[PDB]
DNA sequence: CCACCG
DNA sequence: CAGGAGAAG
């Protein structure tokens, strides 16, 4: 789950509990059930995403931080219900109807104000690709800076100092969209590929939040040994950065 | 380069 | 049941 699944979980948490006084709070790890109680009666102003970290702001000023890595997963309830799983439960938020269920997740604490900007994750991300107010030329200016553009792309795309939400799914598409292998750097890119690269790198995300829950479908992820819809070349599969990597050798380069 | 499910 | 699937030591 990268940044377009975080953000439309976080969408779904907002429609089930935003604004609705919490009739219940519970937290798994000892050090957070100190919040439970003086969160019963608070409720939850806004669910806030940077890239694949979660902030569920609440009413007195606390924020529950979570981040799902690679196996967290939030489940929208009908309060009192629970449906039979054998992930681990780690909090609960509860409402007079709806309920917030969060499982699995292995890193979740509680943020106080100051926690915003200081906390070690907070503090390195970059700009998140689903923020509209993030375009196109502030992420070429980006990739040209002299901060990022001796950056080889395999592990760029992955870095969330240089630009939140991007994972790997994203990373191979992205990619696969402008013809590049990850071993490329901006500053060796002519102006229009350039361009291409920064418009992909806010584009793909945006189209896979608004459509894959003309829709979003994967060009190359998970698709070795499948003919490339571009140029036919069958798709291969390797590794790169130490993660699974999907790639075209007719239209890559 | 710690942390559910062929 | 070792090893595959986001990020930091
Ligand atoms: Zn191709």
């Amino acid at each position: 789950p990268e940044g377009p699944e975080i953000r439309r979980a976080a969408d779904n948490l907002e429609a089930a509990i935003k604004g609705k006084p919490l009739t219940d709070v519970w937290f798994a790890f000892p050090q957070l059930k100190t919040y439970q109680s003086q969160l019963i009666g608070q409720h939850v102003t806004h669910v806030e995403t940077r890239g694949k970290a979660l902030l569920t702001h609440f009413s007195n000023d606390l924020t529950l931080y979570s981040h799902n890595q690679l196996y967290g997963v939030w489940r929208v309830v009908d309060t009192g219900e629970e449906p039979q799983t054998t992930r681990v439960l780690r909090v609960k938020l509860q409402t007079a109807d709806k309920t917030i269920l969060l499982y699995s997740a292995s890193d979740i604490e509680m943020l106080r104000p100051e926690q915003l900007t200081t906390h070690p994750f907070l503090q390195r991300v970059g700009p998140d690709v689903l923020d509209p107010n993030l375009t196109p030329e502030v992420v070429k200016e980006r990739l040209l800076s002299p901060r990022f553009r001796n950056r080889q792309f395999a592990g760029l795309l992955l870095d969330q100092a240089f630009l939140a939400g991007l994972g790997n799914y994203l990373r191979v598409e992205i990619l696969w969209q402008v013809g590049l292998t990850g071993n490329h750097k901006a500053k060796d890119l002519n102006a229009a590929q350039l361009d291409a690269l920064a418009h992909a790198l806010l584009e793909i995300p945006r189209f896979s939040y608004a459509t894959r829950g003309a829709l979003f479908r994967f060009k190359v992820f998970h698709r070795d040994g499948e003919p490339c819809e571009r140029c036919g070349s069958i798709i291969e599969k390797t590794t790169l950065s130490s993660r699974p990597f999907y790639w075209c050798p007719g239209c890559q380069h």
